[PDB]
């Protein structure tokens, strides 16, 4: 496609991108299985249009869009059991991350230049079912990780971390609430008292499990899991993302640290973009008051009700999940998973790919769905 | 603001949001000076909500949406004598310039591989006009940066740059196709002939006069000006920016590549964001087909006409500007700048702060509001 000299009419570039349009999927008509993202809560189209024309990259400009993002961070730090945490609705889980990883270089450059690092890089124990955001901060960054193994649960294992903190100088600690293979928690209380008695910096990603397991009934809840994951721990940050299990529209992304002393090691404005949506702090702040936690709560369980009943069915005809799902995620073992995923695809079911078919029940996941999934993954197995 | 049990209602929360935004200025009231973004053309608002529950980190999801985001690349592509290039509507300029350095870093690390290069970071030739992108890309990703001075008409000094090249191995050069400070260009045509000389990755930073200069009436052209910037001078890549001149809501950033053989050195998606908006690549198709190129020239030169009415009123008025403009800007030397941007702030004045106050005539800039600046900077210099 050329740039033309002439213009075209509203109707002829609407029609033309309306049939482009018709060839996405969309989030309400059954075909999506494996997006952590789904359909926003039709309130926040209203916000989107009042604060399109924002910026929170000059935040002096829009002064009530600014204490908007103010009062979505304390809403989620509230959340997180955190009422002074320090944070910005940014871009994403990924942008979130990167901030994160920043801090931890920052505070190690400092040590660096005080002769208090041993470390050419600084060191971070990051487990493998990190998600491939800390990838892109470590090729970036120049990062050293020391990869940390998972148990047969697929959560960190904590004693391989508490070895390598005596074995090593390290600078960082991550772990993960909710993994984004898995949904499984790691031992974040662990991770914080290793973290604390070694005064390293420790970093929970609750990407997407930041707004569903403050909000899980306790029938879904397991013995022997620790749900315990945020600032009540000590710990110094937390990614949570208003669209993933927030149903707010991209960008709404979040990265909350344990109070404003952080912010100086964000120095180079704190985020990693320069101009930036003012509407993902309104939608954050908007969707979490038009909720409450009872809002929240319904659809949280909502979505595990769901999840259960598809590890059900699943059990029922003889498909064997990973685990039992502890967010709403269920994955199922299979050998020829990328065959499978593509027969599936072709029958109008997009799962993800561990050899597995990845699952993620997202509120526009009902039963009719599984039904209807269960019922084609039969017919391809024969 | 604590997180509550019981939600509100949709009027409860859209009433507050609403005196939020009152609290915020608008483009289009006269008070914003200093902005290089400015309000977005209306059908964009329907662009956004048709598109709005898209997700280009998952194109496999929303195939139209995505050719729609190649739709637009090729379009801008085109803009810019390129009907090969390869690239992304990304969420910003800054993205679009970390995603260069990230391609220039990437090609030094497979030198320093194979043993092709005596340098322990890349080395980067960056003006000291650069925008504060490229010091994040430096603190991010361990930058070497030689700071190129500018001459007397605020241009770089091409002389330092093929100096330098000579005396040193240099992994990557900067030009700037209107600058955030004054809108000036540098030598483009100059710098990319060192480069191909010398085999050295050239990137333009075109995030502003990217949409701009391309469409030029003759009249606003200076003898002694070079305004060639894009793939015709056989750059590596080029950021240019929709939500600035093109009229596009946030996020619409572009980065634009000679072709897809630089896809491979992106490698670690090519994004640095992971979950990403839709809707900025079928804004960006969109506004410029609606427009067409006949209806961009008529918006860029009367943001012209707008800029040298004011430039005339300042010099009529005894205001030195600091150069007659080159783009859409104009800056005014002013000893006192800081306090005189304090007083014209309490006046509703809200420029930028180079000892000068910079004006950015963005569309919403009209001739009455010119008029009103005049009145209160003169009053304010009694
Ligand atoms: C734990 C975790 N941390 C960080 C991120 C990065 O967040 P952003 O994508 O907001 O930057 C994700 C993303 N999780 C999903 C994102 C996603 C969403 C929708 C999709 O259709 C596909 C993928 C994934 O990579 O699987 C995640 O799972
Ligand atoms: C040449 C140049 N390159 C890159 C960027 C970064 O682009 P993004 O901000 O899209 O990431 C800018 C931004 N120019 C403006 C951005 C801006 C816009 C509106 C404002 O109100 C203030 C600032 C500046 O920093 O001045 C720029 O001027």
């Amino acid at each position: 496609r050329n740039m033309q000299e002439k213009g075209v009419s509203e109707k002829e570039i609407l029609e033309e991108l309306k049939k482009y349009r018709s060839l996405d999927l969309k989030y309400e008509d059954g075909n999506i299985f494996g997006s952590m993202c789904s359909n926003v809560l039709p309130i926040t189209r209203k916000i989107v249009d009042i604060f399109l024309e924002t910026n929170l990259g000059d935040p002096g400009l829009f002064k009530g869009t600014k204490l908007l993002e103010e009062k979505a961070v304390a809403l989620l730090g509230s959340l997180l059991n955190n009422k002074d945490a320090y944070g910005h609705i940014v871009s994403g889980g990924t942008e979130a991350n990167l901030m994160a990883l920043r801090c931890i270089k920052n505070i190690w450059r400092e040590k660096r230049r005080k002769g208090l690092s041993k470390n050419e890089h600084p060191k971070i124990i990051v487990p493998i079912t990190a998600h491939f955001s800390f990838e892109k901060g470590r090729e970036m960054m120049d990062l050293e990780y020391i990869y940390a193994p998972i148990k047969e649960d697929y959560t960190i294992d904590e004693k391989f971390v508490k070895d390598a903190v005596e074995d090593y100088d390290v600078d960082g600690i991550i772990g993960i609430a909710g993994t984004t293979e898995l949904g499984t928690i790691d031992n974040i209380e662990e991770l914080s008292k290793i973290a604390k008695e070694n005064n390293i910096y420790i970093h929970v990603d609750a990407a997407f499990g930041g707004l569903v397991i403050p909000f899980l009934d306790d029938k879904y809840k397991k013995k022997g899991v620790n749900y315990k994951f945020d600032f009540s721990l000590g710990v110094d940050s937390i990614t949570i993302d208003p669209h993933a299990m927030g149903h707010c529209p991209i960008p709404s992304g979040g990265i909350l640290f344990k109070d404003i002393g952080y912010k100086r090691y964000l120095d180079v404005q704190a985020t990693i973009l320069g101009t930036r949506v003012g509407f993902g702090g309104a939608c954050t702040y908007a969707v979490l008051r038009y909720l409450g936690r009872e809002g929240q709560r319904k659809i949280v369980n909502e979505c595990m009700e769901n999840t259960l009943y598809l590890y059900k069915k699943l059990k029922e005809n003889n498909f064997k999940p990973v685990i039992e799902p502890i967010l709403n995620i269920v994955a199922i073992e299979d050998e020829d998973y990328k065959e499978v995923c593509k027969k599936l695809r072709d029958r109008g079911i997009y799962v993800s790919v561990v050899k597995a078919l990845r699952i993620v029940v997202m509120p526009h996941i009902k039963r009719e769905h599984i039904d209807n999934f269960i019922e084609i993954l039969n017919s391809i197995k024969r």
